[PDB]
């Protein structure tokens, strides 16, 4: 809405004018194993305050021959690289703007912590960012460390290569651009945490990495990955993982239609394809990745045209070798402490589609669209193909004719809770006893909110959305100073906190928690039928998962394809 773009606008501007308070004249050096850095100490609104160093580079800018490769190690520096302010974000399509924004100078990360020389060494968590591979950065606008800092914490906060720069793939080996660019952002970012977080007070024995939605699947990928084999140990993945149907896609073949759409004259050869996208403007290559799915694609439901995918061959850097279900049998990440969660009405984030095109409840009369790709039939019309779709109608559909209240409870579990409930699954054949554990965030306000519910519209809309808990992990320009006895306040504190104890023992249950006292916590055994989780509202408390029922529903169209569960 205008208004919408007007309304921030103006939060742009007195935010940073409250950075500039905000800023001291406090500056400090660390070292790094490329050189001396300058960060700034920073305030909060509640007074609390930091040591901020943004703008560290962990890899070369990815620019001229560099374009669409994995990431080349940095040029190291005398002198000190100032870090006291941020750098660009990844070149992508501005979420309320409509314009292009960024540049390909983004590779690289923000620390955060209280006190540089710690008395002891401290636990790391590393935030890796979602945004559908597309969208996102590590600006303190919507990732400030305000919260986390509070504690006795390293906060690192990675950027990574978006889109078609970061997740163009050729199949022909001689060109080196196999795929998954952006992913190796994130291995050579993992690796610059290992080997310089204990510059900045932090323990390289012990490293949390953690992300929403796309960055839920990428802190998973970073879980299976042999690249990161041993790097860090614990992942906490917030709605999201690798096996996601949103969370990878074939398209080697999809170049081609992107330089036909930016103007190329010749035939489908990689060669030709990649010289020509080489020479390419980025933004403009990035506002045409919206026209490049092709109608067979949209029809059959390819969200993003590029991402996460199978590598069609082998290199040094490779991070997806085989299909990510595959790549859970053998995954390193597997032996790692582990939290999973989601919120407690994730499809409500399709509010705003549902505005636009009433009709899409129209799909629920059969169902027979969301049937799992890997169980139905091409033309989506197989007699077993519309039993499947009835038992997801039975499970989504609760009155005589289909709301969009039911559309949105439908793409909670279709696109959330069914992939995690096979992950578990799956994941319970190749573990050997690490614990997993689960929460629901399930707390409910207009008071804090953060930039994703204007993309939702979501002003006075009730119930816990996807994203709704990052203003409870994070200060952003749309926040606001809560008071103590407040329930906002007490949230924020119970949710960094259960992340700071969980990154600091692998265990989320600490009685310093406030509300927790009563709480027992488990893991999930591979014998339970039904999950439990600690439910987040304005009371912590252990229930069975709620969604169990769907779930289950979900699980019985595999009953007579095991196999493929």
């Amino acid at each position: 809405s205008l208004m919408e773009k007007l309304k921030w606008k103006i939060k742009c501007i007195e935010n940073k004018f409250l950075n500039y308070r905000l800023t001291t004249n406090e500056t400090v050096v660390a070292e790094t194993e490329y050189g001396k850095v300058k960060g700034v100490k920073r305030l909060t609104v509640y007074d609390d305050s930091y040591y901020s160093f943004e703008g560290i580079p962990y890899a070369q800018p990815p620019v001229g021959e560099l374009r669409f490769k994995a990431p080349q190690r940095p040029t190291p520096w005398d002198g000190v690289r100032d870090c006291c302010n941020h750098k660009d974000k990844s070149v992508q399509v501005d979420f309320i703007a409509g314009k292009v924004c960024g540049s390909e100078d983004c590779l690289y990360l923000s620390v955060y912590t209280n006190n540089l020389n710690p008395e002891t060494k401290r636990p790391v968590l590393v935030y890796i960012h979602g945004g559908d591979f597309i969208i996102g950065e590590n600006h303190r606008d919507m990732y400030g460390p305000d919260y986390f800092i509070k504690k006795d914490v390293v906060l690192i906060n990675i950027q990574y290569r978006l889109g078609a720069l970061g997740f163009l793939s050729l199949n022909s080996e001689d060109l080196n651009v196999p795929g998954n660019a952006g992913l190796k952002d994130q291995v050579m970012a993992l690796r610059w945490i290992k080997n310089n977080c204990a510059n900045f007070g932090g323990n390289p024995d012990n490293i949390t990495v953690f992300g929403e939605s796309a960055g839920a699947a990428s802190t998973h990928y970073m879980m299976l990955t042999e690249q990161t084999r041993g790097l860090f140990h614990r992942g906490i993945l917030m709605s999201g993982n690798a096996i996601c149907p949103w969370a990878n896609t074939q398209c080697q073949h999809r170049a081609f239609t992107l330089a036909k759409l930016a103007g190329y004259k010749g035939e489908d050869n990689d060669k030709d394809v990649l010289e020509f996208l080489m020479k390419a403007k980025p933004q403009d290559l990035i506002k045409l990745e919206e026209k490049v799915l092709t109608l067979e694609e949209r029809t059959n439901m390819v969200v993003f045209p590029f991402g996460p995918t199978v590598e069609p061959y082998q290199t040094a850097d490779c991070v997806l070798p085989k299909h990510p279900r595959e790549m859970v049998k053998t995954a390193w990440g597997n032996s790692i402490p582990t939290m999973m969660g989601n919120t407690s009405y994730e499809g409500l984030f399709f509010t705003s589609i549902l505005k636009q095109t009433p009709m899409l409840v129209k799909e629920l009369e059969t169902c027979a669209n969301f049937v799992p790709s890997e169980l139905a039939d091409a033309e989506r019309t197989a007699p077993e193909t519309l039993e499947m779709g009835a038992k997801i109608k039975k499970a989504h559909v609760t009155g005589e004719t289909p709301t969009a209240d039911n559309f949105m409870d439908l793409c909670s579990h279709i696109y959330f809770w069914f992939p995690m409930h096979r992950l578990l699954q799956l994941r319970f054949n190749h573990t050997s006893g690490t614990p997993v554990y689960l929460y629901r965030f399930d707390f409910d306000s207009e008071d804090l909110i953060n930039p994703y519910r204007i993309m939702r519209s979501g002003r006075g809309v009730k119930g816990v959305s996807h994203a709704d808990e990052l203003s409870y992990f994070f200060w952003n320009q749309l926040a606001k100073r809560m008071p103590k006895e407040s329930r906002e306040y007490k949230t924020i504190e119970r949710m960094t906190g259960i992340w700071i104890q969980f990154a600091t023992t692998g265990n989320p249950y600490s009685n310093e928690i406030e509300g927790m006292e009563n709480v027992s916590w488990d893991p999930i055994k591979k014998s339970d039928e039904v999950y439990k989780c600690l439910n987040i509202s304005d009371e912590l408390k252990m229930i069975d998962v709620p969604e169990m029922d769907k779930i289950k529903q979900w699980e019985s169209m595999f009953e007579k394809h095991r196999d493929l569960f």
